[PDB]
């Protein structure tokens, strides 16, 4: 029994409409609480000063993630987000500085709490909207099961809102409402010594640690040339890469493609923002295409598809006309091993976007693997979205716990397969 989210304006787990169908699920653009939500006596709201990685804001910032944000089912690893990292994921372009929320107690000064909306632009089905994409929500965990996440939530809503935004994407390792897709978490061994003393996996009776390394190594064979890290003067050949990707991958017509229907355009009307429900006459319509994905303008491509030491890796290759072709990227986040003060982080990979087109996906993968190899990288790790289960298949990559849901606030999307789905949070 929910308190909070049974009167959200999301699909609910006990939605009965026997009709596949997109659009907003209300259109609301003047109705919404627009005063400040109170917090408890002794804590206050703050925008917090991630725009300069020295700041005080983002060392407070940096600490109540690294002990307090995602832990594992069994608390055995907690993520930790370099400030670098967060600043690559949260000094986006177009980004409002009162996008990123803290909460801080008055007396001591001590952040304890936090969460995010990044600006991003979708393509939902035969619409395009300019919407945010919520995350790292944070309470301290001396803070937990008082309440104060859906203080938070509405809190970075409302905020949303006042920039006449009024959807968002967001995933969650638990179900909530009705997710429209569940990702599955794969995990490719990269340094299985550092993996068996940090606990993820074990030595299996019919193995030992040589044969272990020997299973899991990456193929070193096979190797396709041309490929190299993206730099800024790639920005266009790769914003061009993307839209004929999206273009091949479309569920809708070459002319819908053309002519998306711009929900900023009509967001501000009950009667105009209707134009953005479309009713699917059938769901195979979408089976093996994308029905939801993010948009990259140049300046985009520009900051998401680059090149950080220990944070994100991005490589094109060209051909023989010296022109881009194909791209991978992966971006990398330590994470605290939370009992064992001698081997405390190990270093993990993280699929991106990636993009075939000279070569199969799992040739461009094991190009992948190889560089975050060398980028020290423990693990490689993947979702089943888009493509990926072509690689994920026939493969070493071996499951996850849990799954990943996905869920967009304020819009209908049928519930379709990951492959449908292009969009990856951070
Ligand atoms: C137009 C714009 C829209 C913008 C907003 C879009 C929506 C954004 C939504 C958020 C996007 C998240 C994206 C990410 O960052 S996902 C990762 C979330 N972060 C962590 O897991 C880090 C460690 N954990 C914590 O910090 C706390 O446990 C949190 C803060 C998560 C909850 O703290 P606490 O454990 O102290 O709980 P409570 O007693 O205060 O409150 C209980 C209520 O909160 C609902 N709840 C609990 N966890 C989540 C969750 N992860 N998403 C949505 N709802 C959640 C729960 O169902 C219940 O409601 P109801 O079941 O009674 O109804
Ligand atoms: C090799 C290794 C060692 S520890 C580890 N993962 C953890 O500890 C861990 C803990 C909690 C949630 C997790 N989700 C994933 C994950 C796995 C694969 C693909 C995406 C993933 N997520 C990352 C975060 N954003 C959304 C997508 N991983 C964790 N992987
Ligand atoms: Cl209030
Ligand atoms: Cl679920």
């Amino acid at each position: 029994p929910h308190k909070f989210w049974n009167t959200q304006p999301v699909v609910q787990n006990d939605d009965s409409s026997s009709e596949y169908s997109f659009g907003p699920i209300e259109i609301e653009p003047d109705s919404f609480r627009k005063e400040i939500y109170k917090l408890p006596d002794g804590f206050s709201w703050f925008d917090c000063n991630l725009w300069d990685i020295e700041s005080q804001d983002f060392e407070d910032t940096y600490q109540l993630l690294k002990d307090h944000y995602v832990e594992d089912d069994d608390s055995q690893f907690r993520f930790n987000y370099s400030k670098e990292f967060l600043r690559w994921a949260l000094c986006v372009p177009g980004q409002k500085k009162n996008w990123l929320v803290g909460v801080r107690v008055n007396e001591t000064k001590k952040m304890v709490g936090f969460i995010s909306a990044i600006p991003i632009k979708v393509r939902i089905h035969n619409c395009i909207m300019n919407t945010s994409v919520v995350n790292f929500l944070c309470v301290h965990k001396k803070l937990r099961s008082k309440r104060l996440a859906p203080v938070l939530i509405k809190e970075i809503t409302r905020r949303i809102r006042c920039e006449k935004i009024f959807q968002s994407i967001y995933t969650c390792g638990k179900n909530i409402t009705k997710p429209f897709t569940i990702g599955t978490y794969w995990h490719r061994i990269i340094n299985v010594k550092k993996l068996l003393e940090a606990g993820f996996i074990g030595i299996p009776r019919n193995m030992t640690m040589s044969s272990l390394i020997k299973y899991h190594r990456i193929p070193a064979d096979k190797r396709i040339e041309g490929f190299r890290p993206s730099v800024d003067s790639d920005a266009e050949q790769i914003c061009k890469l993307f839209e004929n990707y999206f273009m091949k991958y479309k569920d809708v017509s070459n002319e819908t493609m053309n002519n998306l229907i711009n929900y900023d355009e009509i967001n501000h009307s009950k009667e105009l923002g209707k134009q953005a429900y479309m009713k699917l006459d059938k769901i195979e319509d979408l089976q093996d295409k994308i029905t939801i994905h993010q948009c990259f303008n140049v300046e985009d491509v520009k900051h998401y598809f680059t090149n950080i030491d220990k944070v994100i890796v991005t490589y094109v290759r060209e051909n023989k006309n010296k022109e881009i072709t194909d791209l991978f990227s992966f971006f990398i986040i330590e994470s605290t091993v939370i009992n064992n003060e001698r081997f405390p982080t190990i270093n993990i990979a993280y699929s991106y976007f990636n993009i075939a087109n000279t070569c199969s996906l799992k040739e461009l993968f094991n190009e992948m693997l190889i560089t975050a190899k060398n980028n020290n990288c423990d693990a490689f790790n993947t979702l089943d979205l888009m493509q990926n289960l072509q690689v994920i298949q026939d493969s070493k990559f071996i499951i996850g716990t849990g799954r990943l849901r996905y869920y967009v606030f304020n819009w209908k999307i049928p519930q379709i397969s990951p492959s449908n789905v292009g969009i990856i949070l951070f």
